[PDB]
């Protein structure tokens, strides 16, 4: 195909077209970016003296371990302690362990800050050292600090203990232990609450995110976060919903929740750290208000919506409110934010279009109070586009597609036939997730992805060549889910997957990468793909240096030659780059094969004519200079 290049742009690319989508999905917050290493940290939100209470913690010898609600709880906001009680007549090492999610990577490079919360609930005359650590899942001590303690310190107490591992753990089977001296301690009862275990974070982050995970969504270049939420916004009940206030302030008034993929939150990803993330990042928000139903299937009648729109007004106060005018804007402030933080757009509810009898009213209430308090700030709409018919007229829509890879490159022309009446698209979850249009949501067996391929990932980068063409009114895109964690999935297929020590990279992610890494901000018309075929092309130039991006994705079985004529440019560069992702049509990136299908970086000769042969399965950028 001969593709004609239009020097004149025929539209400004919007700055956020590509970004991330993110909730608590497969461990993708605790057990994921954030960098906390204890699950169940704090016994939040299970039934004392039960099993499920104990989830990852594991006796040392002959400890008796429970959990109870405690007449004296650390705080109102974490009202179970662990009990820790040694026998009469106890020797050698007793205590407990910590699984970790799946693992604590043990690296003699880090140093870990262990905390906890102790008492004694009944005054003794103990007198001992008090040992946390680091070991393998043999018994095997990697790093350990102690401090002394005693029985007569009956008021809660923290203990602060740096770890420095001795050696690198050669896989990630290692836990975190407390222990104290069994003959010692015979007898002695102490309660424990609000352990905490951090290896260095993202940017030396206090209460941060997890270095590996940060540093491959900046890779990325997003330009925003959209959170947070996605399903885990919405709860199975009112009562069970996301709440922005529950997590902001110390750890220990984090009261936590049950999210919506099967585990508890504890909440120390809370909205202060999203917001630090996206300045440490250059992201902009995105940020979901919850919007009067949740999963259960109850909506909220219309007379009890007042007291949930003032939480999103308080939500959206403590990003950008000033903090002389609320009291979540002062929260702010007394958290060391001061200055507000960006925020331009809000969305109203989680995929409203499962609640489309209740969202006309919600929507209708949420937005003219929440646009009557926040004139500057464009509210989206999740209820299909224009069906149910919304008052007000939705300024956005975010509109999502799980389908097939084949789906994709078919349906590149989505936004082609949309009106140009001032609404604008969010794309804010799509996924090629399935190769069987039967079942999209079924087995890896009858078809699911377990993991990105070259084929799911060129067939959205054909779609993403629409939305990049369609750019005058789609505005932000984001594929879903964002992280995995290997060892505890609900969905897949995700972008970026990891276990407790490595992250995997896959095609999709290299996709999104090279289409928002190689972004101008002029959208160059040129010739059409074809509408149904396999092969697509978007090109975009940035204005300050005449930088040309050439995004082809070929999403089909056969190889397609281009030529590009760019004779309308007075100049183009003689050599140009070629970025280039591709490999067997069902190649993915797995824990075993991380770097299986990697993109390869090479220069072509380039000019006002130039032809690349676009191999099969293929994403490549192509970049010259133009003038
Ligand atoms: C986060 O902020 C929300 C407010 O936006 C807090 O929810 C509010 O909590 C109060 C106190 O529990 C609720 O008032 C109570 O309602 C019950 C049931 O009708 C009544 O029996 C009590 O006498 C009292 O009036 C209020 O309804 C509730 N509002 C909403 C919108 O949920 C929430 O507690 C805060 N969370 C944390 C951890 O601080
Ligand atoms: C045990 O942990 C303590 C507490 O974190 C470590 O002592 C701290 O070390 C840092 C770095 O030198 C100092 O800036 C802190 O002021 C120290 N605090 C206290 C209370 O001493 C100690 O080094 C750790 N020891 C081991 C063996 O890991
Ligand atoms: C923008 O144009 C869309 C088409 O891209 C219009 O959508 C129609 O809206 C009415 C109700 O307002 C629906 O009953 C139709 O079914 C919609 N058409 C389609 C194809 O979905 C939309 O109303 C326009 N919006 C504005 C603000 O003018
Ligand atoms: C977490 O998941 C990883 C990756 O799936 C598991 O490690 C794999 O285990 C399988 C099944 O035993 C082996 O055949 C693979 O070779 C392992 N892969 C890698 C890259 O190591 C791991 O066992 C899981 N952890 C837990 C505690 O379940
Ligand atoms: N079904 C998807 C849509 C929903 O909002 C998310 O929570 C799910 C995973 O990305
Ligand atoms: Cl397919």
């Amino acid at each position: 195909v001969t593709v004609t290049v239009n020097k004149n742009p025929s539209h400004t690319v919007p700055s956020t077209l590509y970004g991330l989508m993110f909730e608590d999905i497969n461990h993708s917050g605790d057990g994921g970016l954030y960098a906390e290493l204890l699950q169940n940290r704090a016994f939040q939100q299970v039934t004392p003296n039960t099993a499920a209470a104990l989830a990852a913690w594991h006796p040392i010898s002959n400890a008796k371990l429970a959990v109870i609600q405690d007449p004296s709880p650390v705080s109102n906001a974490l009202p179970n302690s662990l009990q820790f009680s040694v026998p009469s007549g106890s020797s050698g090492r007793v205590g407990f362990t910590n699984e970790g999610f799946w693992g604590i990577k043990v690296d003699s490079t880090w140093t870990y800050k262990a905390s906890l919360f102790f008492r004694f609930p009944t005054s003794s005359s103990f007198s001992g050292a008090l040992t946390v650590g680091l070991q393998t899942n043999a018994g095997r001590v990697l790093a350990q600090n102690s401090t002394q303690i005693r029985g007569t310190t009956t008021k809660w107490t923290q203990i602060n203990l740096e770890l420095h591992p001795t050696a690198s753990a050669p896989d990630v089977s290692n836990s975190f232990f407390v222990t104290i001296d069994g003959a010692a301690g015979a007898g002695q009862t102490i309660n424990f609450a609000m352990f905490s275990l951090f290896p260095p974070t993202f940017k030396n982050r206090p209460n941060g995110l997890r270095a590996d995970i940060a540093e491959t969504l900046a890779e990325m270049g997003p330009s925003f976060f959209r959170f947070p939420g996605g399903n885990n916004l919405e709860g199975q009940t009112t009562a069970t919903r996301w709440q922005w206030n529950a997590t902001v302030g110390s750890l220990l008034d984090r009261p936590g929740r049950v999210g919506d993929w099967g585990y508890v939150n504890t909440d120390g990803l809370g909205l202060l750290e999203y917001l630090q993330f996206f300045e440490d990042t250059g992201m902009e928000p995105i940020m979901a208000v919850w919007a009067g139903y949740s999963l259960g299937g109850t909506s909220l009648a219309e007379n009890q919506l007042a007291p949930y729109i003032q939480q999103a007004i308080d939500q959206i106060n403590f990003v950008i409110g000033d903090p002389a005018k609320s009291a979540p804007a002062a929260l702010r402030a007394s958290l060391g934010h001061p200055e507000p933080f960006t925020l331009r757009f809000v969305e109203v509810g989680n995929e409203d279009f499962f609640a489309a009898g209740s969202y006309p009213y919600r929507w209708h209430d949420f937005v003219t109070a929440l646009q009557a308090q926040f004139p500057q700030i464009r509210f989206i709409a999740t209820t299909n586009a224009w069906n149910p018919v919304l008052s007000p007229v939705p300024q956005s829509y975010d509109v999502h597609v799980y389908q097939t890879p084949t789906w994709f490159y078919q349906n590149a022309f989505y936004y082609d036939g949309f009106q140009r009446n001032g609404t604008t698209y969010f794309e804010g979850e799509y996924a090629a997730i399935s190769t069987n249009a039967n079942d999209l949501f079924g087995t890896v067996a009858d078809g699911r992805l377990a993991f990105p391929t070259v084929q799911s990932a060129t067939g959205e980068a054909a779609f993403m060549t629409g939305l990049e063409r369609n750019s005058d009114i789609v505005f932000a895109a984001s594929y879903a889910p964002l992280l995995q964690h290997v060892n505890s999935t609900q969905w897949t297929p995700d972008l970026v997957s990891y276990d407790a020590g490595s992250v995997i990279k896959s095609t999709s992610f290299f996709a999104q990468k090279l289409f928002a890494l190689n972004k101008g901000d002029q959208y160059l018309p040129s010739t059409l793909p074809t509408n149904g075929g396999t092969l697509h092309w978007s090109i975009t130039r940035a204005s300050s240096s005449g930088k040309t991006f050439i995004k082809i994705a070929n999403a089909g079985s056969s190889a397609q030659s281009l030529t590009f004529q760019l004779t309308q440019f007075n100049s183009v560069s003689s050599t140009g780059t070629l970025q280039v992702l591709t490999g067997p049509e069902t190649a993915s990136n797995t824990p075993e094969a991380p770097q299986a299908i990697v993109p390869k970086t090479s220069t072509i000769g380039t000019g006002k004519t130039f032809t690349y042969n676009a191999p099969a399965f293929s994403v490549s950028v192509i970049t010259v200079t133009t003038n």
